């Protein structure tokens, strides 16, 4: 199991524009297109991301390409972030995947906002971090996915994904 397979389970794969859990236009494996209500604004963003006139549909290869870019970007954003980087550097391989998953989902800014949980993870206080991570809108809005990520942080294994 790895970050790609992990995010593929959490995000699914859809080849046609769809609305995410927050009602935003998305495509492929969790690739956010726009927060605008406009479907035309989303098709425009899509064509721009793909480099062709897609009329709202993409192929599996195209979805996987956006996916590879988004994972790369999540990692690079963590490494560039003064608050995230030290956490990431401190974690083992499995838990690092957990942090990438959160950044992919809610953005670098959003994760960097989990001040107390980050401090707990850096200190390796797994049980405490798990409790603090759950007191969040994130957990309350997408509980099943949040629990899988939190269990991964707590145990350092991929059990929640098997
Ligand atoms: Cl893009
Ligand atoms: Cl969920």
């Amino acid at each position: 199991m790895n970050i790609f397979e992990m995010l593929r389970i959490d995000e699914g794969l859809r080849l046609k524009i769809y609305k995410d859990t927050e009602g935003y236009y998305t495509i492929g494996i969790g690739h956010l297109l726009t927060k605008s209500p406009s479907l035309n604004a989303a098709k425009s963003e899509l064509d721009k991301a793909i480099g062709r006139n897609t009329n709202g549909v993409i192929t599996k290869d195209e979805a996987e390409k956006l996916f590879n870019q988004d994972v790369d970007a999540a990692v690079r954003g963590i490494l560039r972030n003064a608050k995230l980087k030290p956490v990431y550097d401190s974690l083992d391989a499995v838990r690092r995947a957990s942090l990438i998953n959160m950044v992919f989902q809610m953005g670098e800014t959003g994760v960097a906002g989990f001040t107390n949980s980050l401090r707990m993870l850096q200190q390796k206080r797994w049980d405490e971090a798990a409790v603090n991570l759950a007191k969040s809108r994130w957990y309350n809005q997408t509980p099943n996915r949040a629990k899988r990520v939190i269990t991964t942080f707590r145990t350092g294994t991929w059990d929640a994904y098997k």
